[PDB]
């Protein structure tokens, strides 16, 4: 059975504390549509109750302690999360927890620290002398105390910050005696520093503590894997070691996917090599190709979809997706795949044999931001494609990318899955037909479009070929009737 991931959150969901209960209630629906794993948003205390979760104040507070003015996180309380995870596990759905370990935000107090300013354009270049600043670097977890962990954070557990409280100044500051970590992205010279207080992975105590927390987190929630946040800003060898550590300690496989944000496949292959392919990465280049096709009114050359993507070179180390919380409307990396094209993009990642596909909560249920271009709920257009993946997308694949608009592929089916096999056709322009091979063992079968876009079926000829049709700017997925 094909595995399918679902990112179970959108950036603009309401701060109502009902999310874990919602996830629990969606268990049956997710299972029915073939979702085998869910990536849940950061489950620990952020800078405030409404923090989406990337503020990462206290990794040991999973909506359990009264801190930052709330007990629950934006999503609910720890018990509610535990009940939801129990429900998902009862239906064989795996759970991946978000891991935000690049920085810590919302420090309890400031500390006096000697620092220098570095050039935002080249962080290796110092542009000031040393001076005393007041940095938000003291974390004592006043509500948790020593429960689960007695480790407290001070400025010397970090490399720098972007705020001097004494002067209300926003610059990039490197603390005395610290050096940006390596290896990290080399954008801006060294991209170790992103926001808040940047964790110093050169510090032995910090590395040991983040590993220890990783195990505690996996055990406390009984997680099945992880989604790693902002990895281009975190020492690569540490991420490699952290993933190995958590797997050895838990004895579980712990599927892991990292979000390395780069348009460039080169930067992505370097990261995979440096972490010795021990985990996957989201296929960011593929997302930009989807956005490009959807916005060029038919002018995009669809043959390009086979190249320049992570999945095209590392089929087993790529998590493919259409849109996510970084790319949805109103976000800093906004590059939403237009609605008319969305189902075509979904057909591409859900019915092809390579890559671990991910469905976006915002695409299924809509996004709740306040622009005039929010994503509409498209679950009704995606459900049939999920059905195609769950029941028909098996066996040998044949690709037909011989046209600038109309491209398609087939799956012959596999004898272990009854009636499996399919023929998919997509076009970013005018419709048309394409003769495709689906396997001689399917000779004589009547196949029809499971999406409902075309009503006439296709009969497979004696040599295993069928002539499939697709309407303009549309997708058709034929399966045995
Ligand atoms: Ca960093
Ligand atoms: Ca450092
Ligand atoms: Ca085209
Ligand atoms: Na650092």
């Amino acid at each position: 059975l094909n595995g399918t991931l679902m990112q179970y959150f959108e950036w603009y969901m309401p701060n109502d504390g009902q999310h874990w209960k919602r996830l629990q209630n969606d268990s049956a629906y997710l299972a029915e549509h073939g979702i085998t794993a869910v990536w849940i948003p950061p489950a620990y205390k952020g800078t405030s109750q409404a923090d989406v979760g990337y503020g990462a104040y206290d990794l040991y507070d999973l909506g359990e302690f009264h801190q930052k003015g709330t007990v629950r996180t934006k999503y609910g309380t720890k018990g509610e999360l535990q009940s939801a995870i129990k429900s998902l596990h009862s239906r064989d759905i795996n759970v991946y927890g978000d891991v935000v370990i690049n920085h810590k935000g919302g420090a309890d107090a400031t500390e006096d620290v000697t620092a220098v300013e570095v050039d935002p354009a080249d962080r290796n270049r110092v542009i000031s002398g040393e001076h005393l600043i007041k940095a938000w670097t003291h974390f004592h977890f006043p509500g948790r105390g020593s429960t689960y962990s007695d480790f407290k954070w001070h400025w010397y557990h970090f490399d720098g910050t972007d705020w001097d409280e004494s002067r209300k100044l926003n610059r990039i500051y490197k603390f005395q005696g610290k050096a940006w970590d390596w290896e990290v992205s080399n954008e801006f010279g060294n991209y170790d520093y992103l926001m808040y207080a940047d964790i110093d992975y050169d510090h032995p105590d910090v590395a040991a503590e983040i590993k220890r927390w990783g195990t505690w987190y996996a055990n406390e929630l009984q997680l099945d894997g992880f989604r790693l946040d902002a990895v281009k800003h975190i020492k690569f060898s540490f991420l490699r070691d952290w993933v190995n550590h958590v797997r050895e300690k838990t004895g579980k496989e712990m599927f892991t996917v990292a979000e390395y944000w780069s348009y460039d496949l080169g930067a992505l292959e370097n990261y995979l090599n440096k972490t010795n392919f021990n985990h996957s990465v989201f296929d960011v280049p593929l997302h930009y190709q989807f956005h490009a096709a959807s916005t060029q009114g038919g002018g995009y050359d669809m043959r390009k979809l086979l190249n320049g993507t992570v999945v095209s070179k590392h089929p087993l180390k790529s998590v493919t997706f259409v849109d996510n919380h970084d790319t949805q409307p109103g976000q800093s990396l906004e590059s939403t795949v237009q609605t008319w094209f969305k189902p075509l993009a979904y057909a591409f990642i859900l019915t092809r044999e390579s890559g671990y596909p991910q469905v976006f909560y915002g695409d299924m249920y809509g996004t709740k931001g306040d622009s005039q271009r929010e994503i509409p709920a498209l679950k009704h257009k995606i459900e049939p494609i999920l059905k195609a993946r769950k029941q028909y997308a098996y066996g040998a694949q044949h690709d037909y990318f011989d046209h600038h608009d109309i491209v398609g592929w087939t799956r012959e089916g596999d004898s272990s899955v009854a009636n499996s096999g399919l023929a998919a056709l997509i076009t970013d322009g005018p419709g048309g037909a394409k003769r495709m091979y689906v396997g001689r063992q399917n000779a004589g079968e009547t196949w029809h479009d499971i999406t409902g876009n075309r009503s006439e079926p296709v009969v497979i000829n004696s040599a295993g070929w069928g002539e499939f049709h697709v309407n303009g700017g549309s997708v058709s997925i034929y399966v045995q009737r």
